């Protein structure tokens, strides 16, 4: 009569993370996997396994009917979608609850609401979560653009009135907003339950990115005071209640000259959740599972106090210079350890990284009482880490961590790409 | 003009632990090693290496003149002795400071004081650290034994007056005290610096033992209240000042029917220090190094608050049934991870555990907000851990953790051996 068995509708490290939380709560696990993933750590640990299709994503991890049949055939109570794949797919969520299983995440209606940009802004704007100034929806655009103020983003970026009508038409065989020139990425973690509670769990800075993909994340964000945290955090907790949010989620902002501007709500657990765990002492995947089971969040807002600092390096099987993937056999893995070092990875000596999915192989997470200690622990853990047989982006991480502007802190979302050009 | 280079006068996991702290502080390392240990993780990471002798302990890690020459030839500032080997050897400490290097630990005089039992009791007794009732030093023994009260320990244990004089003479070709029948082992961690400060860092319960060797340790100790902690802890901090203690140390007690009875001060870092780290947020090996450099302890007593619970399983290369050592090649090591899991080990896939030293190969440390969470995390981390090629005592740990009396908590120092007999 509660959650007793959970289908893990994902793979790789987050599938292992979920398995770990399940096993801590005594929840039975069902590992659904493609034919290429029979040797995943979490498949090998799972109570039951069901092969849901051949290697390609389309035919396996995105196979909505096979994943639902796997829940049916095992007698499962709930499905955890992880991140990526179907986690923000409303049709999947809708179909999961229509077949009577618990979807571990928000309701389908809320996924669609926060899954479309204009709709999401409206809803934030009404909740009093600050958005980027814009036209709100939808000749008079010379003037709309006027008052928003150049530069403008139709999405092109647009620096001249001359060329408004062009960039209007150019994106328009392919809405307007203030283009923020050099913002950081600062995001707020929340949880909301079926007992009407919602909390905020400080913030993460994920400004170090390449091609919009995050490389290094940290928590808390440098420069953000407790006062400021409280303001923005409590606006997000409130937004959660207004929209009947449920489960873990993240409000992503562009943050520039002291102000927050909303850009997306990821309605799911994120890759970078561990850094918030380390600074708050909250188990975010456990709380997902509890909340899905109908439990209240296990603590109150005044129980949450940011303590110390945490960093995460996404370790990828890829050439550190060209960023082309590097699948193949890991002959040896020597993973780092010691105080303040956490290692979240499904990779082991003997394991073959397949070509079929993303290239993330491990997340290396460090914690310290200060940002400087956490960066130093990261540097030392990276130098101890050996992954023999394939190439990784460890060398990129080492360059970032020794960057003087990174050490000062507060570098913007373009920094990595500039650095890399220089 | 400070500590810039440290000789790590030890091996195995604690040598790696020390290396890690050194590297966090930017302190150069000198790995002194025997010929059998050239492939130790910490030797491979060290800035400088010096081979101090052939495989046997006697000729290498206990070679006082070779270790001192290694400090001389490298231009080192200090020597960290770890635990075991020379760490409680006053002659070594005396000779290290007489050759002008900093010994990372207390002064030689203090090692001898707390290194001999009668002397240590005197000094504790004068400090107001509670000792076990006894004769204090040294016919009239029928009566001394009388008032201490049977049962008695000459060290034999002695249950009858009849047989006092015998057991007197029997141990006396080979002092008296109350024999505590079913105590737990509860120990208090301290630090003391050259600025006149001394602190206590709660306590550990290390009652699960076999042949007097510890298997599982935890912190805090079940049943001990904050009130009680404060009392006993502050008596140990005070004892530290009275004796001019310096560095990390531990006061070990036998704890029975609500009372603490002193049995030894280990004047060094201990194997089981990590569990205290996890519950207090203190880096105990860093503080050793700071304190040795002449710095104050980096926090005050009121900054220390016990939060959560931690467990440590000493993973040994040994047959889990006969406890005979199992040296040889580890073909694969798959180490556990995830939230609340810490792994302290110099072992890696490819590494050969030699026969020459102890059988400890890794310490698996878990943390949780409650004792139950920490035990469950331990169980799950052990089930994920693979060490292929040699035998380990993991099966023993799994049996302990599933023991109902262990789960209730507070089992005594004889429990494991009884359990094992049953
Ligand atoms: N107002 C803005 N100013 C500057 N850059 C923006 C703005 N809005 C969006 N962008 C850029 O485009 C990116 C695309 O948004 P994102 O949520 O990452 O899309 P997706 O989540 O589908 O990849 C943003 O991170 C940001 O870097
Ligand atoms: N008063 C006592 N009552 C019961 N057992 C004792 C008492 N004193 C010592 N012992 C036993 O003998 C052990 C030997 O002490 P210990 O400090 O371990 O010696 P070493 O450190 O040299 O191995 C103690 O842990 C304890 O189990
Ligand atoms: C093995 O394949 C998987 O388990 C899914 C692959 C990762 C999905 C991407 S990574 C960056 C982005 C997506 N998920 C996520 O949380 N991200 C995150 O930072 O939020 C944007
Ligand atoms: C690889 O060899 C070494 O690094 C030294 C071996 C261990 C010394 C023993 S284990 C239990 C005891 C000794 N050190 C220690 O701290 N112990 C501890 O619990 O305090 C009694």
């Amino acid at each position: 009569h509660m959650l007793e068995k959970v289908v893990i509708a994902n793979r790789g490290e987050i599938a292992l993370r979920i398995l770990r939380a399940c096993k801590e709560l005594g929840i039975k696990t069902v590992a659904v996997h493609s034919t290429a993933d029979r040797d995943l750590k979490h498949v090998l640990l799972a109570d039951e396994t069901i092969c849901i299709g051949p290697a390609p994503s389309a035919k396996s991890y995105l196979n909505i009917p096979a994943i639902i049949a796997a829940a049916e055939v095992t007698g499962a109570d709930a499905i955890h979608p992880g991140y990526g794949f179907l986690s923000e797919n409303a049709d999947f969520a809708e179909q999961v609850e229509r077949s009577g299983f618990t979807f571990i995440g928000p309701t389908a209606d809320v996924i669609r609401l926060m899954g479309d940009k204009v709709s999401a802004i409206k809803a934030m704007k009404k909740a009093g979560v600050p958005c980027v100034p814009g036209s709100d929806g939808p000749a008079k655009n010379k003037e709309i653009a006027k008052r928003i103020g150049y530069p403008i983003i139709i999405k092109r970026v647009v620096r001249s009135e001359d060329a408004l009508e062009e960039s209007i038409a150019m994106t328009k065989a392919e809405y307007m907003e203030k283009y923020l020139e050099n913002p950081r990425h600062v995001e707020i973690q929340v949880l909301a339950d079926t007992h009407g509670n919602a909390v905020y769990l400080a913030e993460r800075d994920c400004s170090m990115q390449r091609r919009h993909q995050k490389v290094v994340e940290e928590a808390p964000a440098p420069g953000i005071t407790e006062e400021v945290r409280r303001d923005i955090g409590s606006r997000c907790a409130n937004a959660c209640v207004e929209i009947g949010y449920r489960g873990a989620g993240t409000f992503e902002f562009l943050y520039e000259n002291g102000e927050f501007y909303f850009i997306e709500m990821n309605t799911r657990i994120q890759v970078e959740h561990p850094v918030t765990e380390m600074i708050t002492g909250v188990d975010l995947v456990k709380e997902q599972l509890r909340i899905a089971a109908g439990l209240p969040i296990s603590f109150k807002q005044e129980d949450i106090k940011v303590k110390g600092h945490a960093m995460e390096c996404r370790i990828n099987a890829e050439d550190p210079k060209t960023f082309l993937p590097s699948p193949g056999k890991v002959n040896h893995l020597h993973s780092p350890g010691g105080l303040g070092v956490r290692w979240d990875s499904h990779v082991y000596g003997g394991y073959t990284v397949p070509p079929h999915y993303d290239s993330m192989i491990a997340k290396l997470i460090t914690y310290g009482d200060t940002r400087e200690v956490a960066i130093r622990r990261m540097q030392n853990a990276l130098s101890e880490t050996i992954i023999d047989g394939i190439k990784t982006n460890i060398p990129l991480h080492e360059l970032i961590l020794e960057d003087e502007n990174f050490q000062k802190g507060g570098t913007n979302i373009h920094y990595l790409e500039k650095k890399l050009g220089m």
